[PDB]
């Protein structure tokens, strides 16, 4: 039998030879559009902080103003000693934002697509899951004892095709990204939940890319395609992201968040939230309704962005929101790409297969709120230089 | 069927009816006051002995200050996945805090102890790879080995005679991992890693110790029961445990062999997927790191208080299970008398949840009391007081 270190140096050599072992970067100033990398500063278009939420000082007090009234952790379960007024108070603000009848906080986006996906599927159900949907899916999925098929990437034709020939007396839930990380595009739930209707269909929609930055004030993708008050809708997205905090929402049907608080593995078995996570987050959705032009100006600093990249010749993939890959091709060249850019001083990370497909390399942007002129003109300024190079552009 | 597929709400309520039949139905409490020994539930304060607040830090000063310090210098937000852009300064600070704190070479934070299970599991496990998993493991091991592609054997509980069966009958070239927890969530015993430890060399296997409730508990200064054992330094030991019970914040950590360490950043989909903590959060669990050497007589505390309720329990004629721990289980054999007495508990000014099959044997269902170093001597006497009266009210002692 091999040893720990054995098994260890097999799967890491093998990575390394493979070109996908990774060697993660430390931020050394705060998560901002402008941050400290290897001890230079950088334009930042790798996170996630949509709203410039991430060090916004509202955030930051009502964060303290929980943290010390309440303490350092909630010590328990939910089920158990972990519910507190404040957790109760966030999933009443969350459920009169998403406009949904309840929302139910969980540990994660990653642990909100284990939990509901396993509450809700049993044996004999049929999922139909987006060929691009997001790991964390597949884990939920891979839990259940549900039949799981794959429709390719938003095909409405394929999707139709496999929901005519999978009848089921049970569930048939359909599986989406709201907001696909990769590319940047919208799930077509225009299509989807009609056909949903169709053929009898629930449909979930994982939105931890949509939620603060798609349909009205940022309420995500259900809301932006209107089908917010459908029962038969279910939507999960991370607090993470826009809500720049940790976390993940489960929203839809009143009855559906009794469900999970009974039967939603993470919920049941991994502590609660604490004080000063809950505070930030009751502070971003106070924070958004004040000020709503930050949700604008994410989408004017995104269109800029993208126009710019068209001008200079990059291809951005059809990406629809704030995420903005441009295209490289091979996974090399976006490596390169990546570490001649940071030697301008703009940090954005290459992507290459498995991760995207073969010739699909990419360096994913990011572009929030925060960001200004300047930054995202630097940015232009790099990917100019390091385009002209590389000869991807002229 | 003649209508088609089932609506949402129509599984919801077939699953809810279904629950509600079962006796599995679940109204949680919510908590009116912060997270101590004494707090408030429906209007009333009570005494606590529901939470996992061992060394009474979830409401402390010191690591409400050093949070407060994170907090203001970082922000509320990591704003990414460690992998990418979540890496900050003081994620590295707790990582070598904790392996320096273990005695292990490396220290890695996940989201949680629940998916650090399915992180670890899920990178060290291939396809022909053999698992021996203790019978009472926690929920979290389940789900993080179900993810994995490894043959899967159960022994018997702490059965070390089993164990060896097994392993005489179960060979690979790949890797053997015996999987158990430290400290067992629901019965509060320890696992025997003095006999499995020895075992696992005889056979070549590897260790994988789920410490939840033994991180700040056990061993010098609350080491954890690997380092009780005195293994800590072994590379062919896994450690895994929560940052959210004893050190009162939230995250799991994985510990042991620099390799390790290595293999998760790259392998483990937790790692990979979900967001890094924030500064609030870390900035809590460094402070907890620095309290505990300030104050190990904390962990004298606890053990003093959990001796002294154990034996008074005793007296009153209770059964602990043969507990070891803090986690002190008061035996009430079916779930529906576990529930009663839980409910009679509470109106006695007492807060103990009942809990039944299951996540526990039928026959077995249980208050689970967690002592900690917080709790008083009036506060223990007052809940001693409560389980004679409920106790004799429910004819279970005399
Ligand atoms: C509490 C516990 C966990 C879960 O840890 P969280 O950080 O709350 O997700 C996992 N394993 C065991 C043995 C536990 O007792
Ligand atoms: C980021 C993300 C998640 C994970 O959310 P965490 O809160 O970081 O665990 C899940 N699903 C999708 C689609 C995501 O983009």
């Amino acid at each position: 039998s091999l040893d720990l270190r054995a098994r260890v140096r097999e799967e890491l050599e093998r990575l390394k030879r493979e070109g996908l072992y990774i060697s993660p970067k430390v931020l050394e100033a705060p998560q901002e559009p402008v941050t400290r990398v290897e001890g230079r500063e950088v334009v930042n278009l790798a996170s996630n902080n949509y709203l410039g939420f991430a060090n916004h000082p509202y955030l930051k007090e009502k964060a303290r103003q929980y943290l010390e009234k309440w303490g350092a952790g909630s010590g328990a379960v939910r089920t158990i000693a972990g519910t507190f007024t404040y957790h109760v108070e966030l999933e009443e603000a969350l459920a009169r934002f998403k406009g949904t009848e309840s929302a139910l906080v969980l540990q994660s986006g990653f642990t909100a697509n284990q939990g509901v996906l396993g509450a809700l599927l049993k044996e004999g159900d049929v999922v139909f899951s987006d060929e691009l949907n997001h790991a964390s899916i597949i884990d939920g999925l891979r839990l259940t004892k549900a039949t799981r098929l794959v429709f390719r990437h938003a095909d409405v034709a394929h999707l139709e095709e496999l929901l005519k020939a999978h009848d089921t007396d049970g569930l048939k839930l359909i599986v989406t990204d709201g907001v696909f990380s990769m590319d940047g595009d919208i799930a077509p739930l225009d299509k989807i939940v009609p056909l949903a209707k169709k053929y009898k269909a629930v449909v979930y929609v994982d939105d931890a890319h949509g939620s603060g930055v798609l349909g009205e004030k940022g309420k995500g993708t259900v809301h932006h395609f209107g089908f917010h008050q459908d029962p038969d809708v279910v939507q999960v997205a991370t607090l993470s992201k826009a809500w720049a905090g940790i976390g993940g929402y489960a929203a839809g049907a009143r009855e559906l968040k009794d469900l999970l608080i009974n039967k939603a593995r993470p919920f049941l078995f991994s502590t609660s939230h604490p004080p000063a996570v809950v505070g930030a987050l009751l502070g971003a959705l106070e924070l958004i309704e004040k000020e709503p032009e930050r949700v604008e100006r994410l989408w004017e600093n995104t269109r800029y962005f993208k126009r710019e990249l068209a001008r200079l010749g990059y291809d951005t993939l059809g990406s629809q929101t704030p995420i903005t890959p441009v295209l490289f091709g091979e996974a090399p060249l976006a490596f390169e790409a990546s570490r001649l850019l940071l030697e301008e001083g703009v940090f954005a990370v290459g992507i290459g297969f498995p991760t995207v497909p073969r010739g699909k390399a990419r360096i994913r942007n990011i572009v929030t709120a925060a960001h200004t002129k300047e930054m995202l003109d630097k940015a232009l300024e790099a990917y100019e230089k390091v385009g002209k190079r590389l000869g991807i552009i002229r």
